């Protein structure tokens, strides 16, 4: 498990795999970048990591409270005002679902009348907002891949040149743990346009996420046959 | 806390933090790299990570094990025939670190006696142990997440001492970047095959030369590698 997600000043962006472990023994493949869509008005993206059990059941939670009724009784993802009232719904839902009886989110997106933002929620229910020191936030299996988020990561970045980034990052927790495993699915956002088409699934067989491995590969290689040792 | 050890065919290669936590609040300097030694016959090495008390406890223990030399029929590290018996004794002195008093230490103990080859272990908290070999070269302990990726690209049993040790650095060069637990100064230390002494040792200090240039010299090589990569549009 391990899910990644930008704040940009062209928009969000949001990566996440699918490799989980579901079975006490066995491991199986879910898709955990959720998506909520009222073209025009409003975006949402929640990537979600942790037990797969209580994601799901806030998952489910959020879905059960849009659809039960068209009279408002509790502020809803469509009801809400604004992106932090927002994160309050992921946030109550994730209490609804302790209350019922580790998990960890990226919740995102945009609402019509303020910019994009993204926030990280936390197991208790509290979170924090994204801002332009900090750019991203990681979830599950985040050590092996913040190396090169910390060195290269930037608030003035590109759309495209942010999912590079993020990428590289799935690229360095995939060899070392097995934990994270592909195929991996990245969402990208633009700013002030309220709606997903930018989408796609990155598979094993994929041609891209292949050369991009490669050439990061041969580059570290590269580097590091020129690095002097004499000096120690 | 973060320390990491290579097993080659020309030696071995040590490196370990100094930066531990005292209490809950305070941090500071604590050398984790300890060896002993009996120029000729037989050397020692021994990386140690997790809780300072219990780590210290350890290292005491075999120590004190070593001043006795009276009426004594238990194995010493000076005593041992082979290096998986010395492993032994080190992970023995781990079960009595238990015994007489959370409790989470982490080794990586390695070196040579004479009569074989140079071997590297790794000493597991309840006393048990795992030896290195030519699939898996090296070992990590503490803070091992953030450079295990540089390692796992480039790692090869045939690699020269060198090699190993710039590499290794680059790997502390992740982790100090993106940790705080993980602090300077490293101390490094490599032996050479059948040599039977450890002559070169070395601490790199914050205010390192050679370090900060290897630091920033990667650090334009993977900026200027990431401005080559194709962009990334659907």
């Amino acid at each position: 498990t391990y899910a990644v997600a930008f704040r940009l000043e062209r928009g969000l962006v949001f990566a996440a795999d699918t490799r989980t472990n579901a079975g006490v023994d066995n491991i199986a493949q879910y898709k955990k970048l959720q998506l909520w869509r009222q073209p025009g008005e409003r975006v949402f993206v929640l990537l979600s990591a942790g037990n797969l059990a209580a994601t799901q059941a806030v998952v489910s939670l959020i879905n059960e409270h849009l659809s039960q009724e068209t009279d408002d009784e509790v502020t809803t993802l469509f009801t809400a005002p604004n992106m932090y009232r927002a994160a309050r719904v992921v946030g109550d839902a994730v209490r609804e679902a302790r209350s019922i009886d580790n998990t960890n989110f990226i919740f995102g997106g945009q609402i019509k009348g303020e910019r994009p933002r993204l926030f990280q929620i936390y197991p208790e229910g509290n979170f924090i907002e994204a801002t332009d020191d900090t750019p991203f936030f990681q979830i599950g299996e985040h050590k092996y891949g913040k190396p090169i988020l910390d060195r290269v990561a930037r608030s003035d970045m590109r759309l495209g040149e942010a999912a590079k980034l993020m990428l590289l990052s799935f690229d360095s927790t995939l060899r070392s743990n097995l934990s994270v495993g592909m195929p991996i699915d990245l969402v990208i956002y633009e700013r002030d346009t309220f709606d997903v088409t930018r989408e796609k699934r990155i598979s094993a067989d994929d041609e891209y996420f292949r050369n991009l491995s490669n050439a990061w590969s041969d580059a570290l290689r590269q580097a590091f046959s020129k690095i002097e040792e004499f000096d120690v």
